[PDB]
């Protein structure tokens, strides 16, 4: 209950929230059924509209008007935004030439340039080019400020997950808003778009920008507008807040538009009805910029124009029905649409089996437009697993499609022609970023980046220390003229050992054999040098990775590769090798097929053994440095060292072999040489972070050899591909992957065919950022380059998406 018979007199859009049963006058009282009786009358005025006209100029103030054209309006801070244009002969902001903003040009008493976040729902990245003719204000912001060709949202590419990721710098798995609908089993409560529950604070984890600001003495406008409050009134409210006294005035503001998303759902992303929504959003940007110009703030405020996700063509007839695959379709609860999430309808059902549900949805129709996953098997780049609110069974839905439980759900819930929520690398899901103001660069294009990075930057813009988040602070320093954050490289925690020859062959009882006894100061001195690291500059191009946790490991040098060998996990943490464009692929000689050789640098006690692999009928093995890429028949012997071996399911060996035998050479040909770093990853609790030894759930049978959940490779070359990877004078180019180490190839419906028809497709799906691999390994790469650290941070955040051009 709220006693709503108090008044909003002088309280319209008050910044501090009053506690019930006192009536509220803040911009979210509507959503709480808590506004004072006179909120509409006083705070939602509309009389005479939103624009000054010639006849209204110099009028006598009438307090009933929506906005004012009287002489006193500027000092009262409540002119219509076009006041100076119509009444004072001024030009619209959009009609003025852009001029570099080298320093903040602010009124006396402004302690820092304000930040205004202008968020637009469903604003697809290609609208910038395709709607450019009807968006002159936005187009001016874009060309004169700092812009990216697109900005990558988070998965799922829905509204709240993305807006709250903007506010926190966190993955949805961490902030807790994992979809537009959720069930939380601990709370035993559900979150929905409609309803009051979404306003309960227990859903919203992390620390959003307004809280970060408040705790550090920076005041914030509200980050919620009631849907029925018109956009003109939202703008006038922000402009009114900017006229407050210094001690009362916020430094950070948010505007939000429900468009173009709203129309996009109805008409599709490029429906002819879409021109009007884009026109109208532009006009709002115009009103803001004119209003700022009036208040002498258009060269003071930093403006961020940002979308939450894009929009795809999706219609009712492109729906897959779970009723066409499952027999027990009524024992499941499905969160439907552009993604699927499945759980048991009742916890009291002991006959519910996720394994039989997955199997029944796997590769069952020729052109099947979704793929089932246990959430821990989803591409790691999605970071979509570590939350009790994400159901164990997930369906990745093809772009342009829906999934639903039964056909009756679709006609008794065609209306809609647009939707979104798909995989966040899908081009149609990409959205926008422009930054304009004294703190952003002038007329600058930056590479596409992920929305998880903006929180740090907004903190930088406001002089705030960001809460712990998933951005990489410094990766976006190139967006900024000033206020850059100067990060330092993390300190190495564990220094390596450099073992020499310390064990005789006969001390090993590993059950390994090799035909290598087939036996000169020419090549005996030469092989000594290779084992001491004479080739290390060729194969370790960017310095050795740093180990950022406490562990025991050895550097091992070889002619063709270098590794950091973990005595704890009994395998390399990393293996580094360079393959030039001229390099030759050879095969494993017949006499060396099953060869594994003890490493006389590493004790039997800290080695793997061949018997374990023989005994384990499921688990086989592979090699991190590929024998196929040996520089000579003699060097090849090095690749069969027990210290280069890793556990691999036969199913996975098909993938790995094709990558090593075919794709490495192909990349070296295309990229003019590549440096490769490969290794294992253990993430049994699917939290995106390196497992400790006590978190491992699977070992090679009868041994302490742990089984990786994934294999990574980081593949680096020169951005200027006219220079070979090993002689690159400038910027680097990278692509990486984190392949799941699975005992079947069920993920790939065409795996019964030759690896040339399915493997690369799998690898692209599991593309990754270096940073993703960093989290998962506790390693820090690119320690020794000729490049600035911020440029290297940008490199580490890069995701090779394999999509076509935007
Ligand atoms: C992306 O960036 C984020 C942010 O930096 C990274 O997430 C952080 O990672 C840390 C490492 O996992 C984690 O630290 C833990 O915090 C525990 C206390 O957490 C509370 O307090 C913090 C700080 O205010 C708060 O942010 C947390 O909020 C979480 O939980 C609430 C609900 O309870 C949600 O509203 C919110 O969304 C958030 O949930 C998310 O994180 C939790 C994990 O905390 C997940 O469970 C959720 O699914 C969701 O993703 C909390 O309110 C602290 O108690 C932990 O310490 C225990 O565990 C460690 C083991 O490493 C051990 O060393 C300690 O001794 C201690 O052990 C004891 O408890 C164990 C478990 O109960 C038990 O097994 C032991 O036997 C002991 O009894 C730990 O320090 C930090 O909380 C999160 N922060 C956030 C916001 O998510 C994230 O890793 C990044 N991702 C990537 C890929 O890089
Ligand atoms: C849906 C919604 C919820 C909340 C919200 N309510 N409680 C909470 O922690 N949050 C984050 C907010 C903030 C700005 C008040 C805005 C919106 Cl659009
Ligand atoms: C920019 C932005 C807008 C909104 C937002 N959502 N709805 C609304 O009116 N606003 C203002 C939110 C909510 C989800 C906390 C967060 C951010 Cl970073
Ligand atoms: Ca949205
Ligand atoms: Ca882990
Ligand atoms: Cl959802
Ligand atoms: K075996
Ligand atoms: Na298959
Ligand atoms: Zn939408």
């Amino acid at each position: 209950w709220t006693a709503t018979s108090g008044s909003c007199k002088g309280r319209c859009f008050e910044l501090q929230e009053v506690g019930p049963p006192d009536c509220r006058c803040d911009n979210l009282c509507k959503s709480y059924s808590s506004c004072c009786h006179d909120f509409d009358e006083l705070c939602l005025k509309t009389a005479r509209g939103w624009e000054c006209t010639k006849d209204r100029c110099g009028e006598v103030r009438n307090e009933e008007n929506a906005c004012h054209c009287s002489e006193d309006c500027l000092s009262r801070g409540d002119c219509c935004t076009n006041y100076q244009v119509v009444c004072k002969g001024e030009s619209h902001w959009v009609d003025d030439d852009c001029e570099e903003i080298k320093v903040p040009e602010c009124p006396a008493g402004f302690v820092r340039p304000p930040l205004i976040i202008f968020s637009v729902d469903g604003f697809r990245a290609s609208y910038m080019k395709k709607g450019s003719k009807v968006m002159p204000n936005i187009e001016k912001l874009r060309s004169c400020g700092t812009h990216a060709p697109y900005m990558r949202p988070v998965y799922p590419t829905k509204t709240f997950p993305n807006l709250y990721t903007l506010a926190t710098g966190l993955y949805p798995e961490s902030h807790g808003i994992v979809g537009n609908s959720m069930y939380d089993p601990v709370f035993d409560a559900s979150f929905h778009l409609r309803g009051r529950e979404k306003f309960n604070h227990r859903w919203w984890g992390g620390q959003p920008l307004w809280i970060t600001a408040t705790k550090q003495g920076v005041r914030a406008g509200t980050f919620f507008w009631s849907v029925s409050i018109p956009h003109e009134r939202r703008i006038l409210t922000i402009l009114q807040w900017l006229s407050l006294p210094d001690n009362e005035r916020p430094s950070v503001y948010a505007f939000y538009s429900e468009q173009p998303d709203f129309s996009g759902h109805k008409y599709g992303p490029f429906g002819p009805e879409m021109t009007n929504p884009l026109r109208e959003i532009d006009k709002t940007v115009g009103q803001l910029m004119d209003g700022l110009k009036q208040l002498r703030l258009h060269r003071c405020v930093n403006v961020i124009f940002v979308g939450d996700h894009g929009m795809e063509d999706v219609t009712c007839d492109r729906t897959e029905f779970l009723s066409n695959y499952l027999t027990n379709v009524d024992d499941i609860t499905l969160v439907p649409g552009t993604l699927g999430r499945i759980r048991a309808k009742s916890i009291n059902n002991s006959k519910y089996d996720p394994k039989t549900i997955i199997a029944a949805l796997t590769c069952k129709k020729p052109d099947q437009h979704f793929k089932p996953y246990m959430k821990q098997h989803l591409p790691k780049r999605l970071h979509y697993a570590n939350n009790r609110r994400i159901e164990d069974i997930h369906l990745l839905v093809d772009r342009r499609w829906h999934v639903a439980r039964k056909p009756l759900d679709v006609y008794k819930k065609c209306f809609f022609q647009g939707d979104h929520g798909f995989d966040n690398k899908v081009n149609s899901m990409q959205t926008v970023f422009v930054g304009y103001g004294p703190t952003f660069k002038y007329r600058t294009k930056v590479p596409p980046f992920e929305n998880i990075e903006l929180y740090n930057v907004m903190c930088d813009l406001l002089g705030l220390k960001p809460a712990p988040n998933n951005g990489t602070h410094g990766s976006l320093n190139h967006l900024l003229r000033t206020n850059t954050f100067r990060p330092t490289m993390p300190d190495e925690v564990s220094r390596p050992n450099y073992p020499g020859i310390m064990y005789l062959q006969s001390e090993f009882d590993l059950g390994c054999t090799c035909d290598d006894k087939v036996e000169n100061k020419l090549e005996e001195l030469n092989k000594r040098l290779h084992t001491k690291g004479s080739t290390k500059e060729r194969h370790l191009l960017y310095g050795r990775p740093a180990v950022l946790y406490r562990t025991s490991y050895d550097i091992l040098y070889h002619t063709d590769f270098e590794s950091g060998y973990s005595e704890i996990f009994l395998m390399p943490l990393w293996t580094s090798y360079t393959i030039s464009k001229q390099a030759e692929v050879s095969s494993i000689p017949e006499h060396l097929t099953n060869c594994v050789r003890p490493d006389v640098r590493v004790s039997p006690g800290f080695s793997q053994n061949c018997l374990a692999y023989k005994n384990d009928k499921q688990m086989s093995y592979g090699f991190l440095f590929p024998p196929y890429l040996s520089s000579s028949p003699e060097a090849k012997y090095d690749a069969f060292l027990v210290t280069n071996m890793v556990p691999m399911y036969p199913a996975f060996k098909r993938v790995w072999a094709y990558f090593q035998r075919v794709l490495v050479k192909k990349y070296a040909s295309e990229r003019n040489g590549v440096n490769v770093i490969s290794g294992p990853i253990f993430d049994y609790n699917y939290d995106g972070l390196r497992d400790t030894e006590d978190e491992i759930k699977q070992y090679v049978e009868g041994s302490s050899i742990p089984v990786p959940t994934h294999y990574y490779s980081i593949i680096t070359s020169c951005l200027d591909f006219t220079q070979p990877a090993d002689k690159c004078d400038g910027p680097l180019s990278v692509s990486s992957f984190i392949l799941p180490h699975r005992p079947d190839n069920d993920e790939s419906c065409n795996s019964s065919e030759d690896e040339s028809k399915w493997v690369e497709e799998l690898m692209k799906m599991h593309t990754a950022r270096v940073r993703d691999i960093e989290h998962l390994t506790g390693l820090d790469f690119y320690r020794k380059t000729s490049r600035s650290y911020s440029e290297i941070l940008t490199l580490k955040t890069y995701l090779h998406t394999y999509e076509s051009e935007i």
